[PDB]
């Protein structure tokens, strides 16, 4: 009966309504969320906020995608139901009809891609800062090595064996102050690997490139000063 | 006396093995021609760290170790008044240590080679997702305008026929799926964390045809429904 009828498509505007406040209103909130989001300069940071992304991809992206799909076909059911009775059209309140929710749809769409977007960036630029804390003092250290590697390989001192084997010794002394070093130095590739960063362009070393030219060169200073006094012993 | 005489053929013995050794590997590294598929430069790259830490480890031990034994011989001699030791042309200490910094520039330019070769690998891998998903998300969603659209002066019967008809040609999109969702996957094995080219991911698109064709088919019931009223 006609009663029923017109109760029945009241209380499908009145559900319509109300979901497509309570829609708009998820919405906006989860908008603003996405919107608040200040990338970290950290790495595990941003990793957790990438990973936050995830979980509103997964839960209320679907939720709002299904829920503005499923009013918008509520939406033309009153209206069909209405025609059918030769009843007024049914006209949503202003910002809720259906295109109007599609249009939100596509706002969170952007400021989603808009959030993931920046936290790629901030995850790249974190890890350029990585590579270049370890690059920056393993080329400096492996650069230290190399002048002391340079000066124990030289053959073209006329000075006396005496005086060698002092320079020489000084120099190991000199040299044995990188050892402190290189600890932080394992640490920053460390936290490479922790990021499981696989290249860095700004350096041609690997930590243990870096312990070994030191090893290797101490070990070269050592061997010339026992030969030369060895030397030195023979007179 | 005759400990000089054995020293300088192992030295000459040891130059020349390791003048030769670096000369193969520089070679060899030289010849790498980049794969374009990622399991392959993958592997390419494995080796070079492989390469770090084993025969790079040993020509570089073996030259200083030979640079100080150049220096043991030349020792004793100068000890004993004799004439200095000179080692056969390229095999003095300085030419080796040439040889290790010409080893370290191939593998330098290598490994830039093969860090390219993966870095358009990942963009390749990111593309073939990308284009067939992006060309199904904007075919799925014209056939959400249309079910989304009420704009239709035709009978009821008219309508549901056309919405059967337009449902039919969007369940031709469900067959062009698997193959999107496996090159999802092929990012996934590459551990490809980002696409740029792409603002879908598969379940994204699933899930929009999914939802698509529900509302297709309750559009369709709740016409159907006004027909026999």
């Amino acid at each position: 009966n006609f009663l029923d009828f017109l109760r029945a498509t009241e209380g499908m505007v009145h559900d319509y309504e109300q979901r497509a406040q309570a829609l708009k209103e998820n919405i906006e909130a989860a908008i603003n969320k996405m919107n608040g989001v200040e990338p970290s300069d950290e790495y595990h940071q941003v990793k957790e906020q990438i990973n936050e992304t995830k979980n509103y991809r997964k839960g209320d992206k679907r939720a709002f995608i299904k829920e503005q799909g499923d009013l918008a076909t509520l939406f033309g059911q009153i209206n069909s139901k209405l025609r059918g009775m030769k009843r007024p059209v049914y006209v949503a309140p202003e910002g809720l009809d259906p295109k109007s929710l599609e249009g939100y749809i596509a706002n969170i769409s952007e400021a989603e891609r808009a959030l993931r977007s920046k936290l790629n960036t901030a995850m790249r630029n974190c890890l350029i800062a990585l590579r270049k804390a370890f690059a920056d003092p393993a080329n400096a250290t492996d650069a230290k090595i190399n002048e002391y590697r340079t000066f124990v390989t030289d053959e073209t001192s006329e000075a006396p064996l005496e005086e060698q084997v002092a320079t020489l010794k000084a120099k190991l002394e000199e040299l044995k102050q990188v050892e402190a070093q290189l600890p932080p130095i394992e640490e920053a590739e460390k936290a490479c690997e922790d990021a499981n960063i696989e290249d860095n362009e700004y350096t041609d070393v690997s930590f243990d490139d870096l312990q070994f030219n030191y090893e290797q060169t101490v070990s070269m200073f050592e061997k010339k000063i026992v030969y030369i006094e060895a030397q030195i012993n023979e007179a």
